[PDB]
């Protein structure tokens, strides 16, 4: 209850660069490194303003992988030693990233930390990840992870409350009383769901859904966490509250290690979602990533929504959604990479579609100006300004309103919207682990063979279709919001016809880049649209190739995924 404050004499570490996704490392070295944690966490703390700290609250929570709630308590001693007022944690130390956001938003937090590395691998051989929200509730943007980054490397002590422990399971208010402090530490222990849900609740009409979901004629669904944050929000919101059989909820046990697998929602990674629905029992599926805010859409059969259409089927038929009849659709956006979908329901329904380079900032910004309500990305993302990290139950929940008010399948409503707006056939090729001098020198080579003059109004064929270039530059973005100015973001090859080849180059890791091939190729033919994908996209792929040599200059003759 009472507990005494010291300071602990720290080294620095160099490379605690907190990033657009946090600061993500092997769980051993926050283990094996010496005040690792701890340096960091306090480098966060010490961008408040010390004066603002006794009124300032954190929410903290993760994603339920192994270290965790190690992290958790660290937070928790440093933010009481450094004058925080309060925490808001998550039961179990359990916040998804998008209950994060909703929490900081409605009870005006400074921020949250939130230990989560997404997507990728957990346990004791696992990765971890400590990512800082701000007020809005959403990532940290450059110019304080910057500062967090500076302090870091030249910190030299922290403060601790070393005899501070929580009890992260059990809900209600613990309160820490300092020695020679007069205020008190408090810590409030809340539902990992209630805060979520009660905002699902109102976002959506959940009669409406319950009648969906519940009795002899329901929709049938299997809704798979992949052993991460979501499940609790799955059993309790879509199974408890919504009616749906408790066998709806799949792998809904957060688990420290994810089962041993990566909380990464496709085709392959939740390839047993995918046989599950191959059966035929089922009307809808769902996977999602290990914070919640991504999600992949299925229907019957394993019929596979590629997120692009996805985004572009929730904007043609967004008024099923009670949230967005009330504030109206403010605008759409997507990423630049992601497909033209969207941009056809936008066009014809005639709303602003705002192309941003890849990151969240940019989605955001335009949120925080009133201007974007749908945003979707290919990597499996969507959201609307419901919050400020995108959602992946959410979607699922969009999804079922659409299918509740439409009253025909998945692929059925997918079949119609190609009708309607024609079909951007997509698909993304990663190239991994490729060398990063030839990958570089692929795209400056393409980059320049772009901006000669004589490129656009090139012709392509093969084998049936002749392709002109419309445009072809490296993409660059001026945010109305922000005014800041991202350069490089891609080199686009555009066809007259409205499809696309995009060319983007990670950076350099330890074991090389990653070359991302987006292909986009449009169909309005009824007698090409419903025909199968990598076949309608061969042609483009092969120009793609060509134009970049990629075989000559990585020496790779296949993608080493394709999605
Ligand atoms: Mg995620």
């Amino acid at each position: 209850n009472m507990v005494k404050i010291v300071t602990v004499k720290t080294q620095a570490y160099q490379d605690q660069k907190p990033g657009t996704s946090g600061l993500r490392k092997r769980v051993k070295v926050f283990q094996s490194s010496a005040n690792y944690a701890e340096n960091f966490i306090q480098s966060i703390i010490s961008t408040v303003e010390p004066a603002q700290r006794q009124e300032a609250t954190l929410v903290v929570g993760g994603d339920g992988r192994f270290y965790m709630k190690e992290a958790i308590q660290l937070i928790a001693r440093i933010a009481a030693a450094n004058g925080i007022g309060r925490l808001v944690i998550g039961q179990n130390g359990i916040l998804s990233t998008p209950a994060v956001s909703c929490i900081i938003r409605k009870i005006k937090a400074i921020g949250g930390i939130i230990l989560t590395a997404s997507h990728n691998p957990g346990g004791p051989n696992g990765d971890f990840g400590i990512k800082f929200n701000i007020s809005n509730g959403g990532p940290a943007p450059e110019a304080i992870t910057d500062k967090i980054f500076q302090i870091s490397k030249t910190i030299e002590e922290y403060a601790v409350c070393p005899d501070l422990k929580v009890d992260l399971g059990v809900l209600g208010k613990q309160q820490f009383d300092l020695e020679n402090k007069f205020k008190p530490f408090t810590v409030e222990i809340v539902d990992s769901v209630e805060a979520y849900a009660t905002m699902l609740r109102s976002i959506f009409d959940f009669s409406a859904l319950k009648e969906l979901l519940s009795g002899p004629n329901r929709l049938k669904i299997r809704i798979d966490a992949m052993h991460g944050v979501v499940g609790p929000y799955v059993k309790k919101i879509l199974c408890e509250e919504l009616g749906a059989p408790a066998n709806s909820a799949v792998n809904c046990v957060p688990l420290e290690d994810f089962g041993g697998h990566h909380p990464d929602p496709n085709l392959t990674y939740a390839a047993d979602l995918v046989e599950t629905m191959k059966s035929g029992e089922h009307d809808f599926g769902a996977a999602f990533d290990g914070d919640g805010d991504r999600n992949m859409i299925l229907g019957k059969h394993g019929f596979f929504v590629n997120p692009s259409d996805s985004v572009a089927v929730i904007a043609a038929n967004i008024f099923s959604i009670p949230y967005f009849q009330q504030t109206g659709v403010r605008g759409f956006a997507r990423s630049m990479p992601t497909s033209g979908a969207l941009d056809r329901v936008a066009s014809a329904t005639k709303i602003a579609l705002y192309e941003t380079p890849t990151g969240w900032k940019f989605f955001g910004n335009l949120m925080d100006a009133s201007k974007l309500s749908l945003c979707g990305e290919e990597s499996f993302g969507t959201g609307s300004d419901h919050i400020r990290e995108k959602d992946g139950l959410w979607a699922v929940l969009a999804w079922l309103s659409i299918l509740a008010t439409r009253k025909q399948s998945v692929e059925d409503i997918l079949k119609d919207h190609w009708q309607k707006y024609g079909r951007n056939f997509f698909t993304r090729y990663d190239y991994e682990e490729v060398e990063a001098e030839g990958a570089n020198k692929m795209m400056k080579d393409l980059e320049a063979l772009m901006f000669d003059r004589s490129f656009v109004g090139k012709q392509f064929s093969a084998n049936d279709k002749v392709y002109t270039v419309e445009k072809a530059d490296n993409f660059e973005y001026s945010d109305p919001v922000d005014g800041s100015i991202s350069r490089n973001q891609g080199l686009r090859l555009i066809f007259t016809d409205g499809s696309r080849i995009v060319f983007r180059l990670s950076g350099t890791g330890s074991a090389g880049a990653t070359i991302w091939l987006y292909i986009d190729s449009y169909e309005k033919d009824v007698a090409k649209i419903n025909q199968d994908p990598q076949v309608m996209l061969a042609p483009l792929i092969s120009i793609a190739l060509k134009v970049s040599q990629l075989q000559e200059r990585t020496g790779r003759t296949a993608p080493t995924v394709i999605t």
